């Protein structure tokens, strides 16, 4: 079944580029079989001399051939995954089952729990998404045609159709230039992230949530999920985060607020109208009766020929539809008011006439619900006025929350600029004492701070317009203040007082950000500092929001030195809140990667310690994850089904707490671990020589992927890229080696208790399966094939101690999971373009092949290249496509 | 499997009125199904017995309760129908096979032909439509949770979520009142036809045409139909056929044609961003090119806001999102235009900002349609762009061509105004001549007739300001004239004069209508003496339509003798228009009903004479049969299927023409049928007397269904409507009986002849087949009980005559068709309806049960009904039953 897309792609691929070039692809794929079956290193060689053929027109075509192979790949492996899964007649069903068999736990246990339980996914602009927007939705009219194919049912004329229909978006996502040729604009970004709403989510939400129903009743609960239960909700950092990305300005995020406040409304009155049409019942309450009388008094007996349905007065013998008028009304104005309010820079339309409120929207259809229960209608009431419910209640004015990120230092500059134009001092110079002395004086001071006439900086003016943007725009578009590189509470206070000062009539929670592993180890204290002043702890109301970051921890330090010390994070965090009486809700900034914190939904999230989230969890989905996640129906279900599913039982079945011994063990094994990565990473002078030689970490920047304009001093994104791409993960498994190796050295029957804690301890358990996944996904010959092109005769072995180290880490890992179905033939794909990227970054990095109207090919594509004409091109296409093949960028 | 929706809706009616109610509809169930097996007539008496116990409401609750399971019942047998057809894995394929085997034709004879081959579905809002769209909606959701039921591929889960879905779906519609408390207006006739586009017809019809060329390539035919070929088009009625309506004014007609123009231009707009996303190549011609560096030119770099998709200016890189921006500019200019015209009276929006012309909206797509086929992307040209030429090329800027119709004398009313007021006579009082002499002479001048001071009636003004409001609006959104009354050739020629006069720019076709037997004899003559007319022949272009109406014929004189003379009249006007060199497209104005010349569409088809349709065919859909025949998307296929395939085979198989001996035996049959059928419906005296007591003719406008406000001077639909509820049939068979027994008295070889005509004639073929299926929807009992609980002691054995009649008609039915497939259990619930629609009509023709704030509960919902609280509502409800079960209403 395999050989079906290779038949179909390359019958394709031959009808665009000839007999030639589908033979040449065929022996770069019988090549790359060879060595993915008998992983001769000889065979890349034979491959490479194949490669070097290849003119600049036809190279690209080849890397193109396949990505698309690939991404094909990808799909297919979708499709069989749903229906294997869905041939079956964690999981919902299972998690209640087991709660109730294994745990004694009863359904009104699981039901109370649940109904407190929230799950907060806040989506990010990340520059992770390596596949452009253009090409997603060709993707996802394949994967249509193919899930349609898949079954059957078919009828023989329904199956030509869809082969022709597959055959033509085959050609057509062929026939688009896959190259960014410029970067997004954030509103770009936040449109590529909306878009799953009006495509997935806005439907996904309300589907979930009566399956939960059903799932409820299989356990008895005859009741239903309330509507207004806040099982998940989406913020959104897209035009919000502006730590490192001077292009998201105010406007930006006054633009984005905008626009989802006006998507939000759309969709509200597409669906509004069925709604009017199905509320056909006569039987209300006197309550929804008094209502509607109210109503149809001021029913304005008018043309209201603006409606194409239901242009006359809607009579009081159907009060539902009286009501649900109303609410249409409402709706209508409300999205003509966003819609100028964005296309111009103002509207006429009066507020009094739109939903300002979170709930005067609920309101009236809350209303029909008692009335539709009241009256022996709930089987009507759960049905699509449920699922309008659920989504106002969860999606409300503004499909997400925004989160404005920035720097701790900015605040700093401003509130310096502040004290000096005050001559007061410099807030700069002040220690951290007098910082919260005065801070503290000004919150609880009542006199205006800075004035009109305050000197600022393009900077200042920045942070200070954001303030202005965030107090203009309504208080429900908004969700969290994160604080990027905070230290102390003199950072969170500064975010109060310039709010406060900023005229910002409800202020947004603040919440520090710890990536780095520094400011994790010192967290608990600083927050505990922060909850001891009696001011900050009675207006934050008993919940506090800090967020824990995962990208920058496994970076400087060890990646399994930086999983431990995120573990005593959230717990010592934990235990401080607890300490304070205040509900903590802990952020975490999950990536997709393993090398970012990522890794399947359920063992991250297993893997945090016990009585940690309490029905409060808070995750990001980087960038590429989003497609991930939320590209399909059968997707976004799997995604909101695992995420509540291992909330719950990580909140009824807690995970084994450590073991001293283990405790202690994992103290010093992190220590071995920390001294093992920065002696290769930071130690070796000659290290980020070899890096940016042996990687293609320096041309990450030309996939033109997000709009964000030594190695201790660069993004963990294109770090953790540089090493999937070759293959090699190394920032996955370095410590690991030293680590179990002076564990076992220092006390023989530490094997026995690494084999104990293997087989009882959650966090231990994920992290060596994931570093065994890692190693799955890992094949040191590539490395070995960028050293030799690459790499300078000099530091060869220097690669080759790495790739010692690498095999003598796995023959740990397995050694502690104990192990010694049949996918493999995408890693054959994968190969070629691994070669094709080696040999033409040798091309890349040479004199001779530099530089010193319409198109009707693809080398015209590129005419501002300052490399050779087919050149660029061809080395963005074999990093798209490794990517894609590793179904990971970053 | 029929027990299935009785027990589901069973259960549903005992949770909501009790097992009592429930056990008595067992009753009556049972005692229907005793008598549509032993046809005892003594169990109609005692299930009447049954049926006089019941309590106001609970009458009303009965009759609900059968009424439902009957339409559940239509719903399980259109699931039913489509899965057993689906599951074979006349037709398109079928039809083309046949044509190539059978006749020797060749696929290009087949292409050719179907490229010229049109098929104009003109939808009416005729009175026929009983079932509320309230509803109507409901009715959709169920049977999409029953075609969803009927498979094997159900997951537990999904079924039980079906299972609560349906059950709350019939739930809701149970707990909708059924009846429509006050008629409708014109432009809620216009928005029930017009909702079939924005739900099944808009996909409906690219679907349609690519399955078509998917039958092509079946046959060897590589070439696709032509997008701007017009192979299907949609006329309408609603809105403007004022023909005895005064509540059609031109208001309204300027309402429904402003909306039908922003309907389309909302859809085109909603489909554009999707078309534009997916139109993501980079090659193209130098005609493209070159088009789209023009609007690339034209630019305006502007933010562009309004819009959510695509608001940065479009790069040349992707020519045809450049060249589709263009055409969503003037989509969103041409939406909000209609919008505000709509709105307001008026609107600031440039008319060049707009697309104005029907192509110049097609003109870009068309360009990108031969961009792609140049460049080798022909697959994808033929993918969502085709679509989206065929909706263009199908639905134009406004959805539906709307048809203007009014009565000859309103035309001769308002010449005779102008006549006297010119102080030249009175054109009611001059003959043919003088008219025609008159007309020709202003048609052919330059001076202008009438003016501002003209003295006008209510009525004149109607006419007059319809053609200012026809001269107002765009030129593509009418289609044509039609003149009820048609007699001569002033009554066109008055309409030609008052349109020239009356400013309008392009004036439209005229057509008329012949629909009483005396019409149809002498139409040929009449279009003839038009013909001569040389002034209209030239301005008539060698293209000419006129209208052959069916509802009235069969009701003045015999069915038979009806068919017949409509097929001479079809025969006779194509030799006039070929005589003049015309090409002539007739326009048949067929029912649902076989008594307004309903029947299958096929049948009534190829029951047309041969060498009269010739590519062009114009067909009316009565108000009920749209949702007939495009409620769901296997409805509508197999309607536009139907058509076309009827249409082809029509044209390249022409039926047999009738042997002369066949000629005149039919005009000796027709002699005898049409004495037969007036002996007893017009010479009886009391014949009429006995119709309005016999059958519930006089209660048919109490269903609210329309807009508008002797025997021989009643309209056919109620004509039809009483005869079929009582399921007697009396205008479908009447003058049979006579005829064939006068037909084999007068010769013995004359039976061998009618059973030589009945196996080779197909218009002889279709009339006897349709005449045994009516009859096997007939049963004489229920007539008998309305005649013995209605009727009268005294002509009681007049409707035994009657009853003589009917199985004497039937007996030699079939014997001519050589006659003597276990659905039944229907008629069961309809007779329980037929048993409770008799003796409730017995209650309200008394004088005891006559008459001399909110609502909970069904009685209250009439308080203001002049019969008893609870009867009214019963009978309405009988009615709509027994129409639904009988799927024929008039």
């Amino acid at each position: 079944y395999d050989a079906l897309l290779l038949d179909r792609f390359l019958d394709i691929l031959q009808d665009l580029h000839g007999e030639d070039l589908r033979e040449t692809v065929q022996e770069l794929y019988e090549h790359s079989a060879e060595y993915e079956g008998k992983h001769e290193p000889k065979k890349l060689e034979e491959l490479g001399s194949v490669l070097t053929s290849l003119d600049p027109g036809d190279s690209i075509v080849i890397a193109k051939a396949f990505s698309h192979m690939l991404n094909l790949a990808n799909l297919a492996e979708e499709v069989q995954i749903a229906y294997r899964r869905r041939i079956k007649k964690s999981d919902l069903e299972e998690t209640f089952k087991k709660l109730v068999g294994d745990l004694n736990k009863s359904p009104e246990e699981i039901f109370d729990a649940l109904k407190n339980q929230t799950v907060d996914l806040v989506l990010t602009a990340h520059p992770t998404q390596s596949v452009r927007r253009s090409l997603l939705q060709k993707h996802g009219r394949i994967r249509d045609c193919l899930a349609q194919l898949y079954a059957k049912d078919i009828t023989p004329d329904d199956k030509q159709e869809l082969d022709e229909a597959l055959q033509r978006e085959i050609q057509a996502a062929f026939r688009t230039d896959e190259i960014k040729r410029t970067p997004p604009t954030p509103q770009d970004e936040m449109r590529a992230g909306m878009s799953y709403f009006h495509e997935t989510i806005w439907k996904g939400v309300p589907k979930f949530l009566r399956r939960v129903d059903t799932a409820l009743k299989n356990i008895g609960i005859e009741e239903r999920v309330p509507y207004n239960a806040p099982l998940i909700q989406f913020s959104s950092w897209m035009g919000g985060d502006r730590d490192g990305n001077p292009r998201v300005t105010p406007e930006v995020t006054r633009d984005v607020c905008l626009l989802a406040r006006m998507m939000a409304a759309t969709m509200y009155f597409n669906q509004i109208e069925d709604l009017m049409f199905e509320m056909s019942m006569w039987r209300c309450n006197d309550e929804l009766r008094a209502r509607a009388d109210e109503v149809h008094a001021n029913s304005r007996k008018d043309a209201a020929k603006h409606y194409i349905e239901f242009w006359k007065s809607i009579p009081t013998t159907e009060p539902y539809r009286v009501i649900l008028g109303d609410v249409r009304d409402k709706l209508y104005h409300t999205r003509e008011r966003a819609h100028q309010l964005l296309s111009n820079g103002h509207s006429d339309v009066p507020v009094e006439a739109t939903f300002i409120n979170l709930e005067q929207f609920l309101e009236p259809l809350e209303l029909c619900y008692r009335s539709l229960c009241s009256c022996g209608d709930r089987p009507i009431a759960d049905g699509s006025l449920l699922d309008f419910l659920r989504q106002v209640s969860t999606f409300g004015l503004s499909l997400v929350r925004l989160d404005i990120r920035q720097e701790s230092d900015r605040h700093t500059d401003v509130l310096d600029a502040i004290t000096t134009h005050l001559d007061i001092g410099s807030y700069r110079e002040w220690s951290e004492e007098r910082r919260q002395e005065w801070l503290l004086s000004e919150l609880s001071g009542k006199r205006p701070l800075f004035g009109s006439d305050l000197p600022k900086t393009e900077e200042i003016a920045d942070v200070l317009d954001t303030f202005h943007v965030i107090a203009e725009l309504p208080a429900d578009s908004f969700g969290a203040y994160i604080i990027s590189m905070a230290t102390a509470p003199s950072d969170v206070l500064a975010v109060e007082l310039l709010q406060r000062e900023c005229r910002v009539k409800q202020p947004l929670r603040v919440v520090p950000l710890f990536e780095k592993l520094a400011d994790l180890e010192a967290a608990p204290a600083a927050v505990a500092r922060l909850f001891s002043v009696d001011w900050y702890k009675n207006r934050i109301n008993g919940k506090q929001e800090v967020m824990i970051g995962y990208s920058d921890s496994g970076k400087d330090a060890g990646r399994l030195s930086a999983a431990w010390q995120l573990y005593k994070a959230q717990e010592e965090l934990v235990k401080v809140a607890k300490e304070y009486g205040v509900k903590l809700t802990m952020f975490h900034g999950r990536g997709g990667t393993v090398g970012r914190g990522g890794g399947p939904t359920h063992l991250a999230i297993l893997s945090q310690p016990p009585d940690t989230i309490n029905g409060s969890l808070r995750v990001t989905v980087q960038g590429e994850v989003i497609e991930q996640s939320f590209g399909e129906e059968h997707l976004c279900f799997r995604t909101l089904q695992r995420f509540t599913a291992a909330t719950l039982e990580h909140g009824m079945r807690p995970p084994i707490s450590p073991k001293p011994e283990w405790r202690a063990l994992l103290d010093e094994m992190a220590v071995v671990a920390t001294e093992e990565y920065r002696s290769v990473v930071f130690q070796e002078p000659r290290f980020v020589e070899y890096f940016r030689l042996a990687t293609p970490e320096l041309e990450y920047g030309r996939m033109n992927i997000g709009s964000r304009p030594g190695i201790e001093s660069l993004r963990a994104i294109p770090w953790i890229f540089a090493w999937i791409q070759t293959r090699f993960h190394l920032p996955v498994w370095l410590g690991f080696g030293s680590a179990i190796r002076h564990v076992i050295e220092k006390d023989v029957r530490n094997l026995h208790m690494l084999q104990d804690m293997y087989q009882h301890w959650p966090f231990f358990r994920v992290t060596i399966d994931l570093i065994e996944m890692v190693f799955a996904k890992g094949d040191p010959g590539i490395a070995a094939l960028y050293d030799k092109l690459l790499v300078s005769e000099e530091l060869w072995p220097f690669g080759e101690k790495l790739r010692a180290n690498f095999e003598e880490t796995k023959k740990l890992i397995l050694q502690t999971a104990g192990h010694k179905q049949r996918l493999r033939l995408r890693d054959s794909y994968i190969t070629t373009l691994n070669v094709c990227q080696a040999y033409t970054l040798k091309r890349i990095r040479d004199p001779s092949y530099h530089v010193t109207k319409p198109a009707k090919e693809l080398i015209e594509l590129n005419p501002t290249s300052e490399y050779a004409p087919g050149l660029e091109d061809t080395l963005i296409l074999t990093m798209k496509g490794i990517a894609a093949g590793l179904q990971n960028t970053g």
